[PDB]
């Protein structure tokens, strides 16, 4: 027969097309606030009590029951039994939250909100009814483009879009501070440094992120000259202006922070030639430090690559971007002249990448 | 610390924050007719011959071979190494079809198109934008009426809305056909029986698949009065009016198919509790067959209990309707007077229950 095959693959195509369907009920529980409401709580909440601190009319409480249900298997609360109250009630269901949930709670450096609200904002999502258009079009445009006529920098800066600018921004600044604990959780990575220099550090908020973890690091904040101006520091705080293409200051190390996305190989490779001269003085000892997207489909972390290409995905319709490969990283890396490098796992499905001369 | 666990959150949380570019990228697939186009090909297809069989604008190219890459990974597609043309060109990679992509082959009882393109239209996904409103409004209403102020079906039977509804209606036929294989792939089920009821069997077009593989078989369409008229039969097809919860006509089995998932407990343990009685003459041998979703969230396989949540969810957000699990059924089943049941999954994440007295 080798036909009844289609059971095993229909599961299988059905999954993924219902997946969407985990992502607004994800989105659902961000918006309700729930992990602030079982965080306030303090313990474990019942669905009535969650109903009453939602403030749900009574006919949305069956809603928020199989929205929990849901997102409870897929991980983002944990089923408890606590006994009613008053004898009157037998047995309820309590909800508390688990480690994915727990980054839903506000007012947090955990907070990761504003990231899935604008991940799945509409303005991110309805464009997709225009995929089909896209891919048989002449015009070379980005998915947003395509669907609503502008690219997407100029319809968040109308008026009308003025919260979603917001939004955008506070899931930035979101995805900016997330750094901060990278360096908490990889402070391996910067012990041994007695200086570092910040490509394209901008005025130096990620220099001033590092060094409330490293106080004693040197920081110089390389950018632009009209960018960095004349702007002055301390003991362990400088800015130079120059241009990355022509040399790099010289220091133990040489942080490139979501630099290299934004080039081609050609553009890539020199700024990493000049890396491993700004290091050479420090012989084997110096080393790159590359903050970027690798996406690796070797990987026995299948789910993880599957992010990682939906990631792409994102970049690819809204901007027309891409993230590189490990090879394509590998390739770099080595035809910089560089002799080994390390990747380490940062932020969910992001890479840190140790490169050594 | 146990703040470590942070990165491991952030994998779980962004995972299901981009599950939805995975359905995206199915629908892509499917719109842009790439099974087909393999399938008509014959053999391995590569990145150019399939653009040029879709007849893409080259700046498109690239965007073909992002969206592969991910549909690949997802096991859509199968890669392989096929040397280039005339020397210059060494090696290329070529796309095959899989199982899952298999059945979006057009033209065939198995493509479930219609199906992908109708649960991932717009009318399927824009409403979400209106969850928090409608999680926080006073009035009972699905979630597609509260962000449109129509219900779907009023939605569809627009004018503006035709080919929408024709979609719909592709979606259903498709769905209805797929039962067809349901038999063939159970015949097991039917293969004792010498007579079946075909309860609110309609006019019979549900009988008529079962007779194209079970032609000996008498099969009596059940139904009320005014639907099933003075139709006529044969031999072995019979048409007879009545009201199910008053009785169901006596035969070796009852078939509920679609049929429970529309009432209520109440109402489902009377007509449960009829067609254990008209089987009863049939004694121990007797068996009602019924064809509606089961949910086993005890179930070891997790996915598949997400897909079947998922479709609730897509049940509860459209319709309001809801479907039960396997307790829920277990519950309606001895609770009819049953001894014991037997589930089998059909139709990638749907159901058909043997109950027997
Ligand atoms: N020739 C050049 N030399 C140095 N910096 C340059 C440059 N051309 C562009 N840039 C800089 O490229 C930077 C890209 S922003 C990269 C992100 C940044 N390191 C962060 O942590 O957020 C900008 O700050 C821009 O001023
Ligand atoms: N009292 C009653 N007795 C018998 N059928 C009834 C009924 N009230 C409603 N129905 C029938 O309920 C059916 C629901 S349609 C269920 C799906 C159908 N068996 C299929 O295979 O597609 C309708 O055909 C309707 O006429
Ligand atoms: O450096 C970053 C950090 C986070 C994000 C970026 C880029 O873009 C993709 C994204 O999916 C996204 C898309 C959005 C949005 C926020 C948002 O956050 C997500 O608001 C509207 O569209
Ligand atoms: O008995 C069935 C069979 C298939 C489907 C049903 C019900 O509803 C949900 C669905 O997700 C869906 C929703 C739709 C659609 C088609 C469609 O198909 C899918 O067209 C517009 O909205």
């Amino acid at each position: 027969s080798e036909e009844s095959e289609l059971y095993h693959a229909q599961i299988h195509l059905y999954k993924h097309v219902y997946n969407f369907v985990s992502s607004m009920a994800l989105k659902s529980a961000m918006e309700l606030g729930i992990a602030d409401a079982i965080h306030n709580h303090g313990k474990p909440m019942t669905l009535s009590e969650l109903a009453s601190s939602l403030k749900l009319h009574p006919s949305k409480v069956n809603i928020l029951h199989r929205f929990l249900r849901l997102l409870t298997h897929n991980g983002f609360f944990a089923k408890t039994i606590v006994k009613g109250k008053e004898g009157d009630e037998e047995e309820e269901i309590a909800y508390s939250l688990t480690p994915p949930s727990k980054l839903l709670i506000s007012g947090k450096p955990t907070c990761l909100s504003s990231i899935v609200k604008g991940a799945l904002h509409p303005s991110s999502l309805d464009m997709w009814s225009s995929s089909k258009k896209w891919f048989n079009e002449d015009k070379e445009q980005t998915l947003f483009e395509c669907a609503t006529g502008e690219s997407f920098w100029d319809f968040l800066n109308k008026d009308s879009e003025s919260s979603t600018l917001s939004m955008f921004q506070d899931a930035m600044a979101s995805d900016s501070r997330m750094f901060k604990l990278v360096l908490q959780e990889n402070k391996r990575v910067f012990e041994g440094l007695e200086s570092l220099v910040d490509v394209g550090g901008g005025t130096g908020g990620v220099t001033k992120l590092i060094h409330e973890i490293f106080p004693h690091l040197k920081c110089t904040v390389f950018d632009q000259p009209q960018v960095v101006g004349n702007l002055t520091g301390n003991e362990n705080l400088n800015f130079v202006g120059g241009d990355m293409f022509k040399s790099i200051p010289s220091a133990d190390a040489v942080l490139l922070k979501w630099v290299l996305h934004d080039w081609n190989d050609e553009q890539s490779l020199k700024i990493l030639k000049n890396s491993k001269e700004a290091i050479s003085h420090k012989g084997k000892d110096g080393k790159v430090i590359i903050i970027d997207i690798s996406i690796d489909e070797t990987s026995d972390d299948r789910g993880l690559t599957e992010l990682q290409l939906d990631y792409d995905l994102v970049m690819l319709t809204m901007f027309l971007g891409k993230e590189r490969t490990k090879q394509e990283w590998e390739k770099l890396i080595y035809d910089a002249g560089f002799s080994s490098y390390k990747i380490t796992p940062i932020s969910g499905f992001k890479s840190l990448i140790e490169v050594y001369p």
